[PDB]
């Protein structure tokens, strides 16, 4: 977990990694140009407070006048069958399409849920061009406005690309002013100062910046009728009082006063200067996502990596196994490679890495009380037969007199790996019912005679005790020079156990990824227990990276 | 407890923590999706302070002049006999139902309690109805008031469906006000900017507009009739006072009275009148189905965690081997009269027998003896399951097996192999029957098998009886094996008994309900009595921590 350890996993999951960093990074880019460009545009409005004024500006008449000035409840949108139909047709360089729509009046359905008949335009031409409701086309021209099934529809200057389909979305007025109200927004940047500068954010520029211009107008205007509102109310009482009649004078005097101020009340707000659009884009924010991209992809690599680190359990090098005290004799790698490889392919690493064990064991081997070796895996997928073969195969081409028996009465498959006479295997000895000579056979390939379990017997482990093994073990160690036996898993069945105690030495093969720590030190305590004192283990099928051996030659 | 184990923990429970916070999460949607819709309406007031304002609008005077206005002390609601028949109502599509009282006036009752005199209308038709107020319904036709028993009712604009339930309640004006009130909120957003945000929450979306306007108009009314009062009052005290100079004067001034009282522009206006928000703000959709979530998986996480410290029995082989217990074996629970070993032979709880077979073959030489005993830790520890087993896994292999079931207070062997239940080993040690017609043959597994026989008044004074060391050293030499079944330790004191003679003596343990500690005083107290445990035979294990599994 050591910087170096994380560097090395890094480049050696190197693939996956950069593979999951771009790919979020593709969807970024990909988010990045595909998002609608969101433009912006400012104005400066100038007073001489400005706080109610922040308000009044989104305020709802203030709003609610340009929508029906520009008619904004009147949405239109290019169709696009994709979500991304519009980013991909402004990236290829198609000029967007707009309509212009003077006069918009639906069937109004204007249900609870759906307030908002929605209704598509199809553009036949630039002159032409068919509506569909729900299905009932009605094909109109512009200028002469159509008026059926109570749907009235001015629509006037149609873009030049026919064929497209536009979304015309009546929606109510005041959803038409919440998200103006949304986009909307005001600022003051001197907190006493008259300058208010409105921002309009959307993504039609030209649209935008006429939307503003429009609440600048309205607001202005609103202004100017207010302070004339109070004289004017004045002025209208004024006209609902007038009949004594020097007192008339008076007010005669009073209402030429008035009169003239609402004409001339103009002033406390300024447009500075209209609103124009900012050519570059606000939103999307290009080389903030991107970067957020591949941050997200780097935190979640490792987030993952990490995850899998804490994952597996099993072993990972013969260091663990020794920690314990167990001594692993052999660390055999993983071969690329249905005859036996240390006769298929002589000077495979895998091969190699069998003689080393050869070697070892025949040190370790001299001593032991007799020559029969039993090998037993720690897990069915432990290569138990792949490497007790090969052994044997390598121990026979040496010179010794080899043979291999098979004890693994419940699902041994050698016999399905050497060729066979199935008949007369292991369990048709113990019967009784086969003699120790019609049973032990010749591997052409290795040249060590090979033993079959034979036919699945009833009853493995209560053969296994029957005297005529030992009888057999006794007579072979005699005619032989190395007996090596395969024996089922300790973990699942006891056969292990019996027979270990007719063996001079004992081994057991791990897996090097499957099979963890914990199956080898219960096996090779179950093993004790019963009174079987296992030699060492072999690990096996350890991959070429944390393999030492390497071609040689 | 570690995350390893946690998570392990968590999948082995994920039926349970997968249910309980799927339930709660299903409790959260029906809820979202039954809490009836509360809208919220906005409007904006305008002043040139605002902080006598942001009272006197909440102030009884305003919102009284609305009750009254609008007749808000008439409550109405359909009636759903569910607490959910509204909410489900809506889910359905069906347009709720409404109708108008523009003049309400029960019996009055308005007990201490019951101060809310309720009445239901049954929808008839679209025209005509009928209204029970304890029983006595009385029908009446829209136009047209019902006056009956002080009952004045004049209801008008019926909704459509019939047959339909409305709950009608003349609530006290003062609770009326009230509620306005504490749905009724003010702010406003500058501190000093006369810019109010009147905010009015209710469910019916159409009627909180009305009633915000209501308010705004009451207001500016309330506020021309402050100002407009003051120039009033001047005008009057003038019109009062009017009796030539100084009468043109007075008459100038009168009609600058008239124009500033009548004019009388609120230094208050109505920005914007009252619209509702489409979108309801309560109930929060996304917002409890988040809590219910977190809330199943918190509840989830404190009683699984709960349930880790409840369970004190033995949780692995590795326990009692840290107190010194030479665990022999781990047998499996199996799924499944006659014995496990010659019903199912290929079963693992067998294949764990016949590895505890090994074991003892090995650990059993050098005994002084060919006698075991085998002594559950307690009651429902598999002890005769495990001892009738072993001797059908030692038979088939060819040895001669003897198994003596001196379980002298509750032994039912003899209920499990077959027996003749007469002449069984409390008849032997009371020296009515001789040894040879106390044993048997059990047909399926082979080995010889006696019987406890009757229940005898006084077991251990038996047990200690000299007959019960002759029958054990008679059968040691005709047998080649000799299990003996006796009653656990801590209740009575037979299994201490029996071991004296007993070569090889060892415990069996239920996976989780025998404890560390009944193991640890199960030793001792053989220790105290001269009798050494070999060791532990952990029993009963379940699959998920046995290592065991089918090979074949």
């Amino acid at each position: 977990i050591d910087l170096g350890r994380v560097i090395g996993e890094l480049i050696d999951h190197r693939k996956l990694i950069i593979s999951i960093t771009s790919v979020f990074t593709l969807f970024a880019i990909l988010y990045a140009l595909l998002a609608t460009p969101i433009y912006e545009t400012d104005a400066l409005i100038q007073i001489e407070q400005s706080a109610p004024e922040t308000a009044l500006l989104q305020s709802r008449m203030i709003l609610g006048k340009t929508i029906d000035d520009l008619n904004l409840q009147i949405q239109i949108e290019q169709k696009y069958f994709p979500v991304i139909g519009r980013g991909l047709a402004r990236l290829m360089g198609e000029k967007p399409g707009n309509i212009d729509i003077t006069r918009l009046y639906l069937p109004d359905s204007d249900d609870i849920s759906n307030n908002t008949p929605s209704i598509i335009l199809t553009v036949k031409d630039k002159e032409n061009y068919s509506i569909n409701s729900d299905g009932i086309q009605l094909n109109g021209v512009v200028g002469t406005l159509l008026n059926e099934k109570g749907i009235s529809l001015l629509v006037n200057e149609i873009d030049a690309k026919p064929g497209d389909q536009f979304v015309i979305t009546q929606l109510p007025r005041l959803k038409a002013i919440s998200d103006l109200l949304k986009s909307f927004s005001v600022a003051d940047l001197g907190k006493d100062t008259g300058m208010l500068t409105l921002t309009l954010t959307g993504d039609n520029p030209k649209r935008i910046s006429h939307i503003l211009d429009s609440i600048s107008q309205n607001y202005l205007a609103q202004n100017i009728a207010r302070q004339a509102a109070q004289d004017a109310k004045s002025l209208e009482f004024l006209n609902q009082q007038l009949p004594g009649r020097a007192v008339y004078l008076q007010l005669l005097n009073r209402q030429q006063e008035l009169n003239i101020a609402k004409s001339s009340a103009i002033g406390n707000v300024r447009i500075i200067d209209n609103a124009v659009t900012d050519p570059n884009p606000v939103r999307p924010k290009k080389t903030i996502i991107i970067v957020i991209g591949v941050v997200l992809g780097l935190i979640v690599s490792v987030v993952l990596v990490l995850f899998q680190v804490f994952l597996r359990r099993g072993i990972e090098s013969p260091e663990q196994l020794e920690e314990i005290g167990i001594n692993v004799y052999a660390s055999i790698p993983i071969s690329e490679w249905d005859t036996l490889l240390a006769v298929g392919n002589p000077a495979d690493l895998a091969v190699e890495a069998i003689r080393g064990l050869r070697t070892s064991l025949h040190f370790a081997m001299m001593e032991a009380k007799n020559n029969v070796l039993m090998i037993s895996g720690a897990s069915p997928s432990a290569g138990m037969t792949f490497i007790s073969s090969n052994l044997a195969a390598t121990i026979a081409i040496t010179g010794k007199k080899v043979l291999f028996i098979d004890a693994d009465l419940r699902k041994g498959y050698a016999h399905k790996m050497f060729g066979h006479k199935n008949d007369k295997g292991l369990s048709e000895f113990l019967s009784g019912q086969a003699a120790a000579e019609m049973i032990i056979d010749k591997v052409e390939g290795g040249g060590f005679d090979y033993i079959g379990r034979g036919q699945i017997p009833p009853n493995p482990a209560e053969l296994l005790m029957h005297p005529r093994f030992e009888q057999l073990l006794n007579w072979a160690s005699q005619n032989y020079d190395l007996i090596i036996i395969d024996t089922p898993p300790i973990l699942a069945v006891t056969d292990a156990a019996i027979i270990g105690r007719y063996a001079g030495t004992c081994l057991l093969v791990a897996r090097f990824e499957k099979n963890t720590v914990k199956e080898i030190d219960v096996s090779m305590k179950r093993f004790e227990q019963s009174g079987v004192v296992v030699k060492g283990c072999i690990l096996n099928g350890v991959v070429k990276k944390a393999s030492s051996y390497y071609r040689y030659g």
